[PDB]
C-alpha cells in the first residue's frame, strides 16, 4: 500500500528519552520510516522551546492534503541546520523514537510510504 493508517503516541518533549533517529538527513528518515511500520514511533507536538529540546537532524509529518476515516495524510520531512529535504504543508509535529514513554494523547495519520 502506498499509505498506511497509523494511530501515533503524543509524548511530552521532557520524557523523550532518544530525541531523534541518527545523524545525517538520510539516516533519521531511513529509522523514522522504519520505526513507523514497526510501531515504535512517536510524536511531539512542535511549540516554542520544542526543538531546541531534540536532536538534529529532526523529521517532521507535514499534512499533504486536506482526511480518510480520521486520518490526516501526512509525508515525512527532514531539517538539518535550517535546510529542509522535502517540500509538504502544515506541521503537525517532529517524529522520535518510542520506547515506552506514557503518551498524552494517540494523532491518526494516513502515512505516504
Amino acid at each position: 500500500k502506498t499509505h498506511v493508517q497509523l494511530s501515533l503516541p503524543v509524548l511530552q518533549v521532557r520524557d523523550v528519552l532518544v530525541r531523534g533517529f541518527g545523524d545525517s538527513v538520510e539516516e533519521v528518515l531511513s529509522e523514522a520510516r522504519q520505526h513507523l511500520k514497526d510501531g515504535t514511533c512517536g510524536l511531539v507536538e512542535v511549540e516554542k522551546g520544542v526543538l531546541p529540546q531534540l536532536e538534529q537532524p529532526y523529521v517532521f509529518i507535514k499534512r499533504s492534503d486536506a482526511a480518510p476515516h480520521g486520518h490526516v495524510m501526512v509525508e515525512l520531512v527532514a531539517e538539518l541546520e535550517g535546510i529542509q529535504y522535502g517540500r509538504s504543508g502544515e506541521t503537525l509535529g517532529v517524529l522520535v523514537p518510542h520506547v515506552g514513554e506514557i503518551p498524552v494523547a494517540y494523532r491518526k495519520v494516513l502515512l505516504r510510504k
